[PDB]
This record gives C-alpha cells, sequence and structure tokens, in this order.
C-alpha cells in the first residue's frame, strides 16, 4: 500500500492564456491519482527555435499505491500512459506536451 | 517554504548487478536532498535498440525548498543539473544515466 510517485512528463501551454487544469484534468488515470505541480521550463527553446520561458511547464506524475515491485507495475503504466494521452489531447489546442511515449531511445 | 520536486532524469543498471545505490550516491546536491526510487523503464529501448527491460530504473529528484515561486528555481536547477551530472560520472561504467537536458523528443 505504498505510494511512488511516477513521473509520466510535462504539459505546458502559454502565460497569456489561462487555463483552469483543475476543472479540465481528471483526478485518478487507471485508477491512479494524476498529479501535476508546475516548475521551470526543462529546457530553453522548443524545436522549432522558439523560446519557452512564454510558457508555464507541469510535471505530470502518477501517484500509485502499492506493495507489488515496480518490475510489475508495468501493466498500470501502460494503461495509465495511454489513458493520459487521450486525457490530453482532449485539452484545448494550445496546450503541449511531452510524455514517456514520446522519449527517444535512451 | 514549500518543498518542490524537480524530476532530475534516470539511472539505471543491469538487473542481475546488486548494486548499493545508497552507498554509491550523495544524500544531496546543491544543497537539496538527493531522491531515487525504482520504476518500470520510461521506455522500451536503448538507442542501440536492446531492450530496457534487462536493466533496473531508478528515477532521480532533487527535493527543492524555496520560499519563492516553483518556477522561478531555474538558477538552481540549472546548478544542481550540473553537479549532478559530475556526480553521476563517478559512478561505475555499468551505471547508464541521462538526465533532464539530454531528453529528447522523437
Amino acid at each position: 500500500m505504498q505510494a511512488v510517485r511516477l513521473f509520466q512528463g510535462y504539459l505546458w501551454h502559454p502565460r497569456a492564456l489561462a487555463l483552469d487544469l483543475k476543472a479540465l484534468l481528471p483526478g485518478e488515470v487507471a485508477g491512479a491519482r494524476l498529479l501535476w505541480d508546475e516548475v521551470p521550463p526543462p529546457t530553453p527553446f522548443f524545436e522549432d527555435g522558439t523560446p519557452t520561458h512564454t510558457q508555464r511547464f507541469y510535471q505530470l506524475t502518477l501517484l500509485v499505491l502499492t506493495e507489488e515491485p515496480p518490475e510489475a507495475l508495468k501493466p498500470l503504466a501502460e494503461e495509465a500512459a495511454e489513458a493520459l494521452g487521450e486525457v490530453l489531447e482532449g485539452l484545448p489546442p494550445e496546450v503541449g506536451w511531452l510524455l514517456l511515449e514520446d522519449l527517444r531511445p535512451l
């Protein structure tokens, strides 16, 4: 019944655009609590050369409560990652994001 | 003063290798508590095409205290990232790692 904050990736949107994430984001995903915390831009510029200081960034994390070992939460993380992906696609077009599934091979 | 959890990246090593991270890693970096938690592979493959399930992954986090807004921690975030990279360079070659600054979108 232990907790483990799994990093899912980042979400962002222009600082000029007002967005109420508490009304837009679900409380949980795949039965795991979904958390979003504001942080500095995780990199200076985007792929197109535009600056990131014009956007507000949020770390997305899933609070999982379990006892089994991490090398067994793979099912949850997968269901969650898919669910999260579909949640983000439902947000206003100006919202951007980078999720684990977007990472290049390590 | 609020405790902000800043995702730093990942660290990993062969699963068959019983390393003692508590003995290998420092307790803090740039005055902030360094946390590491075992999690599922963030991606299925390494750049060379080998599967990630052969390694045990750890999510790296820095617990930063600040009485200023989380979004203004970039100066400290950058100093911590530099210090953390140096720390990781000192670990055995069997340990792999990638910090936020190298994390790119496919």
